[PDB]
């Protein structure tokens, strides 16, 4: 069995020229849209044509560039946009893998006949709508965002891709007869693969999500003359609260169970002043549907535990957005554990996505999967940037050879 | 034994035109210095003068009312500035008090003789510089403060007072060998004398205050790819903490020993983001110096214990204004105590004083009393600021001819 060979230097070389536009100090600020990711777009859309691909800018910015080779294809992709803080590999690195591994399949003679799609989904970090591309792609509804979203400065959609040249331009779409399998490299840096100091994660699972909002309702008092037993202190009912939500989701949590408190507000907020009224922001991810809502349904009831005895009221308020648990196709993954396990043995694991990606919206529609490479200024030494591109590029060889 | 007698009308009438000067729906805005505050003062000035009282509004602003009549004298009085969202009683009802206790004094002929000296300290409120006229009578420090004090408009005091036509106005000052005894009357919408239905409060000692910074310096992580294992979350650390705080402080508090938790703040509280850093603002009061201490100390070995142990560091700082416990001298308490059981037999109490006043400034230099009324927009029942009237005048006529 012959083997497709990437080519680490021209890996290295092309994901040090993405991060080229726009690097602004350690990182990469690169908007959807602005006139430096239209730039990149550009750039990105002519080494897919240097590689043989039918490419373009499509009519929402994504970057497509699809195989001419006929039968079943494997697309391969990320997002090349950024937040205003980005950092120059994520997104960048799948992108740029999708882009080796097509040149690479493409020049072994065991693989050449295999179709190669790869992609750059417009605005997976939502300047303007988060997912805009992978969204576009599948044909989800994206009417609402073209017609009113706007970005930070007001500026609409419609009229970014109008100024960008795009206003007159197909939208590439999924073909579910052609295009059979997606494959998303990304890196993590969060912390569990670096924690294991191990280099490549096969993902199982990306992980929904839970936003909330709990206000408690007391009264404002004068700290100094008003007796402890009298009060009816928000904040001081938030806080206790606070260790009720850990007590019942540490019983139904696993390992992998993630929450988090980002933000508690206290009303006024006065050295002098018994806090009339409080509010927390909660979020909470699993990848167990059952635990997810399990955990959803613990918190509904420790609030009306909550308001059947104590003096300060408590208010739960869902939040627009919650996610289900997406998993990732049980073959592919395998697909991605045999290479790993072939070539980085001892030091690969399964893992859960603890984030969400255009992934999670294309595995909804077709097989999709996801490979990790650690981050420790966010950064990936070289060496594991190319053994992840090594161990993506020997299972999409595998899963383009089987879909055949 | 001839006691003297107020007039209802007329202590009411003079509380109800002073609340004219200012008056902005339910309450009184009357900052000081400002031209509605002098107008106010001119006013009062002039009923003092009515009174029989040598009056006249001094270099800083304060209102001093001294008796014409020889011997040792009683001042009565309190504040007339306001915070901007001040009540019509909040330090009016001591200065009206002590204006009509004069009166009354003067119309009986066995009190006639008792001298009797009425007072508004300029900004107990602090609008330039807290308890500037108690501090300027008694002679504590107060020339960093004429010289560059500043309102919230950056206004400077010196300014203020020359724009009031004080520029070269004599200052009043205690005089110790003529000056014996100090009364204020004041209310309390805090609640424990409103919490025991009681109509008369005898000020045992003037609460000691202590505030701090606590501040928790943990590691910033993304909300959803770190697990909980590996996590330095501030406001966890922050949460846990008070329940530490909560439990040392119940171990050294009784019924009337306070703190609060006033502000609480994530960075960089966001739902995403596990906080790296947080902050809370802590207050606590006591009458019990040794508790005060005691709790103090019991604070610093909980920063020193947490720090023995956790990996979010905890960090205590103190607040600049810590102030000791001031007793209410216990002769004067007797007094207000027996006109109390005379005139509200069943209805009166001692405790102590949570917030501050200017008596806790004057205390330090001659004796000093407060009597309290209860107060429910700030407000009294007018029968009840009779009722505390007739106790204080009562109160006044004995403590006077006590110094004879
Ligand atoms: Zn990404
Ligand atoms: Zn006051």
């Amino acid at each position: 069995e012959d083997f497709p060979r990437i080519d680490p230097i021209r890996l290295l070389d092309d994901l040090k020229t993405l991060r080229s536009f726009g690097a602004t100090g350690p990182g990469v600020v690169r908007l959807s849209l602005s006139p430096v990711d239209i730039d990149a777009r550009r750039w990105l859309a002519g080494r897919m044509t240097d590689a043989g691909l039918d490419a373009a800018i499509d009519g929402v910015g994504t970057v497509f560039g699809r195989s001419r080779k006929p039968g079943p294809a494997l697309v391969i992709g990320s997002h090349s946009d950024t937040q205003p803080t980005g950092g120059w590999l994520d997104g960048a690195l799948g992108v740029i893998y999708g882009l080796e591994i097509a040149r690479a399949l493409g020049e072994c003679e065991a693989t050449r006949e295999f179709a190669v799609d790869v992609a750059s989904w417009i605005d997976e970090e939502g300047t303007f709508s988060s997912f805009l591309g992978s969204r576009s792609f599948v044909g989800d509804a994206i009417d609402d965002s073209l017609r009113s979203a706007r970005n930070h400065e007001g500026l609409l959609l419609g009229d970014a891709l109008a100024q960008a040249g795009l206003a007159n331009t197909p939208r590439v779409t999924l073909d579910r007869k052609r295009q059979r399998a997606y494959l998303e490299p990304h890196i993590e840096q969060g912390g569990r693969l670096e924690a294991s100091a191990k280099l490549i994660g096969v993902v199982t699972t990306i992980v929904g999500i839970r936003e909330f909002q709990l206000r408690f309702i007391g009264q404002r008092n004068h700290a100094g003359t008003t007796p402890m037993a009298i009060r009816r202190d928000a904040g001081a009912a938030l806080v206790a609260f606070i260790a009720h939500i850990d007590d019942a989701f540490g019983r139904l949590a696993d390992a992998d169970t993630v929450w988090t408190v980002g933000r508690i507000d206290l009303d006024p907020g006065s050295f002098s002043v018994v806090p009339g009224k409080a509010v927390l922001h909660l979020q909470f991810r699993d990848a167990n549907p059952n635990r997810l809502h399990a955990m959803e349904n613990a918190l509904v009831a420790l609030v009306d535990e909550w308001n059947g005895q104590h003096l300060v009221r408590a208010e739960l308020i869902a939040c627009e957005g919650a996610e289900e648990p997406v998993t990732m196709d049980a073959a592919l993954q395998q697909h991605l554990a045999q290479a790993a396990d072939a070539l980085a043995p001892g030091q690969w694991m399964h893992m859960p996505s603890g984030a969400s990606h255009d992934a999670q919206v294309i595995a909804q529609h077709i097989p999709a999967c996801m490979l990790f490479v650690p981050s420790i200024i966010e950064d990936t030494a070289e060496q594991h940037i190319v053994l992840g591109c090594e161990v993506a590029a020997r299972a999409a060889a595998r899963i383009a050879g089987a879909l055949r």
